[PDB]
């Protein structure tokens, strides 16, 4: 469709790398929808140009910052996601974290209604805000900005405010619970390997959730091996990390260096 | 119903029995009107059964079912809970659970109601579930187990395979997480616990370290802490476990 889009967010050049791989993976798997990246003034002029070659729209927006929460102190800036409700040139969109990677076609997500999301691991009565189907609207956008300013986020980021706003999600319509194939984190592979061993081959989206991102690794292509002098508690599944670095190396890196 | 609905647990040895005793005491503390039943296997000592009989309304001796954490092969023994057709509806609770408020309203639920598992929320966690004893379901589950086995070697995989519709059908079969709150979930997303946690109704000490594995100091009300420990970020539940044990269960062990 023409009025539908995949939307991601980059507030700097490091996450722009994630968004570029994400956009490239949506192309690899033949999305029929438009690709949109929301970018802030900290993204370099040259990176915005690169983004415009993968994404149909690059929308400049201002940073929204929860601030210096006690609740990863970098993640105050995630409140910048709420701008996704301002994109009213589209009837329906799928927001995807710039740290996600598409493994198969997921256009069937546009069958779903707002707010459709997958349960968060760790607290599964909240949804994970890395992949969600939503409906652009000026009223919702404004309602969300109001909640963010007046009450804030219980986790200091977008996921708190979004769960607080869409707080019937856990107990209403199971059709808004995305199956886990649409937002699979490495934390869940680690938590319950037997599940991954038996269903994992069905995964359509990988979410590289947690402090250490695929672009914070060193990757040797000659060995197809990855390392980093910063431990990851979520045992980032290497098959997936290697997949990310392949798409990056072949489709994205030549754009940058 | 007072005679016709029950909370059911399982103990295949005297260590997990202490867990069952704490569970049972906790359900009485919070004045359940339902029966309290524990399934026990022969590794449970004769004198421990006699103790379990002081708290539970009935101890019921079952055969160990092993699939063949390797100590969780015996968790297929849980399947025996569907044999309890003296009850029309039961709540099964692991012996590693602990009740913090009255949970009788779980009997409003229909088979199979369970909470999302915190690792892999598309599967339900098999530590707290509402079910209906049935000779038919029981036998179908035995057959599935012998035939296919379990994808995790334990009860949770087989149960999820059997009740496969749980994730995608009827949100009423998803219990709220406060009916099976795992301490690893306090720790992994602490922000959520600080705002939602005060209404926890059941805590499940899931994972390899169980409360009775701790060294507890009864004078100071402290436990010797492990070298990394999610229990010690919100230790109130673990000291509650040991309070109930030291206060209510220990004098029954003499
Ligand atoms: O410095 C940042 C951090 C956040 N993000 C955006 O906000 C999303 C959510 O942050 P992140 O994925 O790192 O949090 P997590 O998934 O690990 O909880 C990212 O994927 C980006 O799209 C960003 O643009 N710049
Ligand atoms: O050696 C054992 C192991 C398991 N269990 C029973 O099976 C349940 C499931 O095991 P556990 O709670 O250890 O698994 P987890 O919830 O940690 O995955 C226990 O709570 C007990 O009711 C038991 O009686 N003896
Ligand atoms: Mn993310
Ligand atoms: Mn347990």
């Amino acid at each position: 469709m023409t009025d539908q889009a995949f939307v991601t967010l980059t507030t700097n050049d490091a996450y722009a790398k994630g968004a570029l791989v994400l956009g490239s993976s949506l192309k690899q798997h033949r999305t029929t929808r438009r690709l949109v990246v929301l970018a802030t003034p900290q993204v370099s002029d040259s990176m915005r140009k690169v983004l415009e070659t993968v994404f149909d729209e690059v929308i400049m927006v201002d940073v929204l910052d929860s601030g210096d929460s006690a609740h990863r102190p970098e993640l105050g800036v995630t409140l910048t996601k709420l701008h996704c409700w301002s994109l009213t040139q589209y009837s329906k969109c799928v927001f995807m974290d710039a740290d996600t990677l598409v493994l198969a076609n997921i256009d069937d997500l546009f069958d779903r209604e707002e707010l459709s999301a997958a349960p968060d691991p760790g607290w599964p009565d909240c949804f994970n805000s890395g992949v969600f189907v939503y409906q652009p609207s000026v009223e919702t956008y404004n309602q969300l900005l109001h909640l963010a300013s007046e009450q804030g986020s219980f986790d200091g980021g977008d996921q708190g405010i979004l769960n607080t706003f869409f707080s019937s999600w856990a107990t209403t319509d199971i059709r808004k619970h995305l199956p886990f194939i649409y937002n699979l984190s490495s934390i869940s592979i680690y938590s319950y390997l037997p599940a991954f061993k038996v269903f994992g081959a069905s995964a359509k989206v990988v979410h590289f959730l947690g402090r250490v991102k695929p672009w914070n690794y060193t990757y040797d292509p000659k060995t197809k091996s990855v390392k980093s002098e910063a431990h990851d508690p979520n045992m980032t599944h290497p098959e997936f990390l290697i997949l990310w670095w392949n798409i990056f190396t072949t489709n994205v890196l030549p754009l940058l260096q």
